[PDB]
């Protein structure tokens, strides 16, 4: 079994869309993922994995901390922008959450502290424990398959 | 910031369906979880998160393996079943993979062996590193803000 056979695997579940965002003396710096979970309850964790060659990295050891701004349907743009797809940047709207640059209209915006790092092959995993939460009602962006979808209505 | 708040934030993060399986001495155990994530290409890694009080947790951790069974479109009464939301239990059919129990027609379905465990407050982390891998081409069941849901089309 291949690379391309885990790959279209690993597709085949279905998930939401984030933007992991965190701050740095000033600067502002996002990261598409949809390698996110929720963790546990009590008390209130999440997790998010971050590939070992992503700038992104660097910057939540740094800082130790991290928002997840999930977004809604009409966000695609920003996803490709924070994934680095577009050859021109977007001027993002940015508020604030929890000391935490966070995507002004996310569906939903989930501020945290790191408590944990956890090494796992190509991958961190950072733990975070949640302080500040933001929720709208709106649709998700969804990636299946390696493509953006909806929710059926 | 409530449970009720954290619970329905964790919601907004839509995702596909899975049953974790995995073979005890003879007896199939089966769990239902959306808490399951791609971690590593290399090594070939994947993640599942089990509750604290869950039966399949002690299962895991003396099996040392898992499959993880996504869940097509069709199949949202064995998600219900796995979740222990059923009476009385269905008749599932199982077959075989990389030596453990998986379930028929699943929209895909990848066996692991375990590699690490972490525990991460209310939840242990079992990676687990993929052996085998199957796939369809089937519509995925979802899950999202408490209900299930698909694709648009
Ligand atoms: C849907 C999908 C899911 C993904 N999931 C994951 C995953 O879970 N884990 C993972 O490691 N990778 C994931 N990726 C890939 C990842 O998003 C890209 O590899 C990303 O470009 C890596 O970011 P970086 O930290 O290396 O920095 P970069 O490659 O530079 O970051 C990407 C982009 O973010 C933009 N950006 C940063 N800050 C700002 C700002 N302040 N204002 C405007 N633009 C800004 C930059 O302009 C840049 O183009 C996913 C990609 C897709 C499309
Ligand atoms: C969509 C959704 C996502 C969920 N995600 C997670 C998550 O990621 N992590 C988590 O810990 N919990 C999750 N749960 C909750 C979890 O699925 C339930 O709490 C589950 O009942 C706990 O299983 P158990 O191991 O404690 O054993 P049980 O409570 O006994 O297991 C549940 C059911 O599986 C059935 N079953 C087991 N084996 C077989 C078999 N061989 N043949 C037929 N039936 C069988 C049993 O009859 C039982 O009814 C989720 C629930 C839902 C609905």
């Amino acid at each position: 079994m291949d690379d391309r056979l885990f790959r279209n695997a690993m597709g085949k579940f279905a998930t939401g869309v984030t933007v992991i965002t965190t701050e740095l003396n000033g600067a502002v710096h996002g990261m598409t993922a949809n390698a996110f979970m929720s963790v546990s309850l009590n008390p209130k964790l999440v997790l998010v994995s971050i590939g070992e060659k992503a700038k992104m990295l660097e910057k939540i050891q740094q800082s130790k901390k991290y928002a997840v701004n999930i977004l809604s349907q009409d966000q695609k743009v920003l996803s490709m922008n924070f994934a680095g797809q577009l050859e021109k940047p977007v001027d993002v709207q940015f508020e604030e959450l929890g000391g935490l640059p966070v995507i002004k209209d996310a569906l939903a915006q989930i501020s945290c502290q790191v408590v944990n790092e956890v090494q796992a092959g190509d991958h961190t995993l950072f733990i975070g424990e949640v302080t500040d939460i933001k929720i709208t009602e709106q649709d998700p962006l969804l990636f299946f398959s390696g493509k953006y979808h909806q929710l059926a209505q």
